[PDB]
């Protein structure tokens, strides 16, 4: 399927759903958030990814932690864009979806922006991961 | 159907090419460029769609016109995003293919930038058009 570019850097090691996607749409997005974004869980079907992020607790020497957020999709909700601020890391993501405008993961959005559109919805991320979100990609449907 | 969103201004007149997509798969990228994109012209199979933009050459007194820009898709080639930026006009075109990303039609890209993804490749372009490109939608293959 068609995908984005791969929007932050080159560190961490890499990630990519397309497997775990497998097992269904996109039902929630699951997230930690401080004032930026340093992890990134999303559920396809009633199947968790891995944690994309905050590896370990020794973390917080590099960045705070952050609290877990969660937004629940409903059947046929789908996500429609990603807004992504970033430099050498994901810094901040803000998804909206065909139903709803999720709040912005990642409270500085002071780094370069890209609004990245999804018709018919995103179907699974991929991107580099440890400490914190290095980079994503979005991937489509089709 | 699987569609963006309609990207650009109200002004020009509303074109559609569903009709002419019927004659088959985009072939061919034509384009008039200078510091904005001022017409744009796919070719579905063997048959092009009208010009649209650059309604008349009296558009030199409103705004530059550009050169002609031709990228020929090979067979198994489709057009999986474009980078848009606009505002109360599309401004530039930057479109990726499966195989590779072509060069931005508009050197000025400073308005609203979006980077749509186009699922399974596009389709047929509508959007709205006269002495430049008012706005454009993207419609998908997927």
């Amino acid at each position: 399927q068609v995908a984005s570019e791969y929007l932050g850097g080159p560190g961490g090691d890499a990630f990519d759903d397309k497997a775990v996607a497998q097992n269904g749409d996109i039902t929630r997005i699951e997230m930690q958030c401080t004032d930026v974004a340093t992890y990134i869980k999303l559920r396809y079907g009633k199947v968790d990814s891995r944690q994309w992020g905050w590896g370990n607790e020794n973390c917080i020497q590099w960045s705070k932690k952050g609290e877990k957020v969660v937004h629940e999709l409903s059947s046929g909700e789908y996500i429609t864009s990603a807004i992504v601020t970033y430099g050498k890391y994901v810094q901040s993501i803000t998804f909206k979806t065909n139903k709803r405008t999720l709040p912005r993961c990642g409270t500085s959005a002071t780094e370069k922006s890209v609004t990245v559109l999804i018709p018919g919805g995103l179907k699974y991320i991929s991107g580099r991961w440890g400490c914190r979100i290095d980079g994503l990609r979005f991937h489509a449907k089709c």
